[PDB]
């Protein structure tokens, strides 16, 4: 089974799932200096005031925080995007150290983390279908840098505990996500994939131009979960990260000069 191993990591992926050499794969590298601005690009509408968070779960490839997607409560629309689109998740990409774990680059540059709030187009009814469509899914991503704390997060990092291992869960509501963006919503977007199987080429990425910061104590608090379930061999929750693809025929564009 996948997973970010020598012998299942991402390398590995297009034995089974061969759409991982496909033509619009994602994470990318965003050069700065060749996105394109586009001022018809709207801005980007976050409402997540009426947001209700569910559970917190270890997947055995990352965490995850679940939402109630059964209604119009926590809603993006805007920017590039045609429709309104319902938070279904977020969750997070990280290193083994503060140098790596992002998934999107920019101008190379990697940083410590990444924050993925997923979101699935309501044209389609269920994010089962949303899958198969190439307008399917908004993925907003978020930069995480080491520095101060984000007391937003506090909350996330408390329960870690809870959810060691493989296939632990925890209930997890009352949990705001407004708490975890930057004071910008300047972005650049393109069209891509999953970043995990099984790859779908149905995202509209949207990344932050401006990161958040995190204090070491909060991220390290992530490298202590486990891919491994309990009672087996402890293997720590690290580098979680597909590396940068090939842009091919894209242009990545920018809503701001
Ligand atoms: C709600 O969770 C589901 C997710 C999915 C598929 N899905 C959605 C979002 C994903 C985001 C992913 O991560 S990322 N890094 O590209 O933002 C990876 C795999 C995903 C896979 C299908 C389902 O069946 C209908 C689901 O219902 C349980
Ligand atoms: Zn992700």
């Amino acid at each position: 089974h996948w997973g970010y191993g020598k012998h299942n990591g991402p390398e590995h992926w297009h034995k089974d799932f061969p759409i991982a050499k496909g033509e619009r794969q994602s994470p990318v590298d965003i050069d700065t200096h060749t996105a394109k601005y586009d001022p018809s690009l709207k801005p980007l509408s976050v409402s997540y005031d009426q947001a209700t968070s569910l559970r917190i779960l270890n997947n055995g490839h990352s965490f995850q925080v679940t939402f109630d997607d059964s209604q119009d409560k926590a809603v993006l629309k805007g920017g590039p995007l045609d429709g309104t689109y319902r938070l279904l998740q977020f969750h997070f990409h990280w290193g083994s150290l503060d140098g790596q774990g992002s998934e999107h680059t920019v101008d190379k540059k990697k940083y410590a983390a990444e924050l993925h709030l997923v979101h699935w187009n309501t044209k389609y009814g269920d994010v089962g279908k949303a899958v198969q469509q190439p307008d399917g899914l908004a993925v907003l991503g978020i930069f995480l840098k080491v520095g101060s704390a984000k007391p937003g997060l506090q909350k996330v990092v408390d329960v870690l505990d809870s959810i060691k291992t493989e296939g632990k869960s925890a209930d997890f509501t009352n949990f705001d996500p407004r708490g975890l963006l930057p004071e910008s919503l300047d972005y650049w977007t393109y069209p891509g994939s999953l970043t995990t199987p099984p790859l779908a080429e149905c995202v509209t990425w949207i990344v932050l131009k401006e990161p958040i910061s995190v204090s070491s104590e909060q991220v390290l608090k992530f490298r202590k979960l486990n891919f491994n379930g309990e009672g087996e061999p402890e293997e720590l929750m690290v580098d979680n990260w597909r590396p940068a693809q090939p842009l091919k025929n894209r242009q990545i564009k920018a809503s701001f000069k």
